[PDB]
């Protein structure tokens, strides 16, 4: 029965504009002292494992508060996050990659190492390959001198892009007159929820090779598979196939964690490139990567991912039989990142019925945001279930004529 | 350099690097506090805001009209910032580049100062230095400035942005508000960003008076323009927290937010700011930065004193920014002097970094009294030759 619309007005709620997102007007004319759930962000606002906090509560007396002196943050952090990686993704132990810390997202991240990889390449016309859909990687390289070229991402099928797929955007980038020179990878895709084949992997790795392009993987949803899935491990893949030298990995403890705003994550790639990155293009947050080294060496965070991927699982399906109960359109959950997407119904357009429904039920949807199908919605499953099912619930018993076709 | 020094320092003798604008003390006590007893509240989730958790920047907004005397009527909208404020001066540097017709653009940077001038090269900005002179405690002067325009325009370049920094990194000046008037009325004619680094706004000894560049501008209706950027780590003892604000005009502040910035980052450290809020609306915090302000004059005064014991040079604490300035003796380079230094005293000190002067010294004052004057005393009873001339006439 508890639901997150005090902890909404804390953090979206201002005296002045809060963004140009229309999510932020729906929750500024919320009518106050009534219920509203967030399941629009893979970002539970129930907040992080007590674990986690203890160990942030427990160090609030210690010197942490000053500049981190080694540019690849402290060597606790960088140690235990490598070790819980490398562990959770089955890397091979035989590697020459080293990992460095990130503090402030990886977004900053990942624009960063597209800017260290443009440094280290001839000057010349860029393409950097990406998932379409996919998360924001377009944004980072249209502003940082790529052409941004969206390899084709089917939502309906839970197996991800096809080799044919990555071959179009190579043939497009080819007759734009470009270099293809990174390949972004997300083979537990952002957001619908794909799972990626190993062939496709080994293939996409091996047309990289062939072209010398660099392989940036982003695995923030790697841990987070659905509980029974095998989620396809890119850097055992790419090292087993010995392709290496181009190869980074990137991946947010804060989605693995539910602590999206501590901002701590990691970038693997080989030693003169996390140099690079690094140094060229002091960091902080010792509070932060004290906190988590404690945590990641600690078998609770372990056991807590465990269970959270059981939790995927269950919420899943508690969502799609309450969508059978309210609704008749089409619903994936493809299990390989935590997001169910479903059709609107027929006559609304998806702003709209995300609209009546956060009005009619609390209950507060994403759009799936896929570009050759738009009137879709997607709902993030990984949340404690005392905190999503209330939020089930609310669908499944507060009426709207969002349901309705017209 | 300084680090690997530090490195191959004897275990067993006390260390004190004095070479940072970092006092290497735990945040205040209060600040801390808030962080602990919030443990337990969920502030884990991103921010939805894009200007960041409204509490923080309603409450640093606040603080700093306060402390900088700001007009209470303004139309200028404050933002926080998250992820330090040279991020942020890149990106506001890519929103004003975006508003102005393209075509070759200087930025108008002080020489000495912070690192404006790398931020504005890397967004497509020539960076252009205006003269600041160390030896006065007040900074440049009128011409100063028209010297870089004239620069600026004999390279073919639009001066576009003005950076001030009145409190001045980190040659402890404190400029004149005759100087800034100057600044944002040639500014204002010429249709040039001013855009005011204010970091040590809060920094300056007891019973100096910070100039506010935002009050001036306000009152002299240079508004349209005007960016005001300020982090609160190095005033309240947490570099490593990376929160600070952002002030300038509606319409900037929501592209900066929206698309320059935020295509790039997404709005986090919600437990920072919510400690940060519940610091400055504690009236301790205003406390704390009153008795700073006293210990970076005691500070400063204490190895000024030290200075003259063991020492025959010319010495600056200017007052302005928390630093003290002093000359290497004759026969010294500042590297040679700085090794020589710390390897007899366990004191560790930075270059001045004044390019058309490079053999001086700098000393940040910004730190707790007990753990500055045993450097002080350091300084004082542990003999080295680096304090004697090597040269002879």
């Amino acid at each position: 029965a508890v639901d997150d619309w005090s902890t909404l007005r804390r953090i979206a709620i201002d005296a002045v504009s809060t963004g140009r997102n229309p999510e932020l007007k729906w929750l500024a004319d919320h009518p106050e002292g009534t219920p509203a759930y967030a399941l629009h962000l893979a970002d539970p606002l129930e907040g992080a494992p007590e674990g986690l906090r203890q160990c942030l509560r427990e160090a609030w007396d210690e010197p942490l508060d000053s500049y981190v002196l080694s540019h690849h943050g402290l060597p606790e952090l960088r140690q235990a996050m490598e070790r819980w990686f490398a562990d959770d993704e089955n890397w091979p132990r035989r590697r020459r990659l080293l990992t460095t810390a990130t503090m402030t997202g990886t977004g900053p991240a990942m624009y960063d190492l597209l800017r260290t990889i443009k440094a280290r390449e001839p000057e010349g016309p860029m393409a950097a390959l990406v998932p379409r859909p996919g998360w924001d990687y377009r944004l980072f390289a249209h502003d940082v001198g790529y052409e941004p070229i969206g390899y084709h991402v089917p939502f309906t099928s839970p197996t991800g892009p096809e080799p044919g797929d990555l071959d179009r955007a190579v043939e497009q980038t080819r007759a734009k007159g470009l270099r293809p020179t990174v390949l972004v990878l997300n083979p537990q895709h952002y957001a619908t929820g794909g799972n990626w084949t190993p062939e496709f992997v080994r293939y996409a790795l091996s047309l990289a090779d062939t072209l010398g392009m660099w392989v940036l993987v982003d695995n923030a949803y790697h841990g987070m598979t659905a509980a029974g899935t095998q989620p396809t491990s890119t850097v055992r893949l790419a090292l087993d196939g010995g392709f290496e030298e181009r190869l980074i990995h990137v991946r947010t403890l804060g989605k693995q964690f539910a602590c999206n705003g501590w901002a701590v994550g990691s970038v693997t790639a080989m030693p003169d490139v996390i140099d690079e990155f690094a140094h060229r293009w002091y960091p902080g947050h010792a509070r932060e990567q004290a906190a988590f080294a404690g945590w990641l060496n600690n078998p609770e965070s372990r056991k807590w991912a465990d269970e959270r991927r059981e939790a995927i699982r269950s919420n899943g399906d508690a969502l799609l039989d309450a969508l059978a109960e309210v609704s008749n359109t089409t619903r994936h959950c493809h299990g390989g990142s935590p997001f169910v997407l479903f059709e609107v119904p027929g006559g609304w357009s998806q702003e709209d019925f995300r609209q009546r429904l956060f009005a009619d039920t609390g209950v507060l949807l994403a759009s799936a945001q896929i570009p050759y199908a738009p009137d879709w919605v997607k709902v993030f499953l990984g949340r404690r279930p005392d905190r999503f099912l209330p939020a089930v619930e609310a669908l499944r018993t507060r009426p709207s004529r969002a349901w309705q076709p017209r």
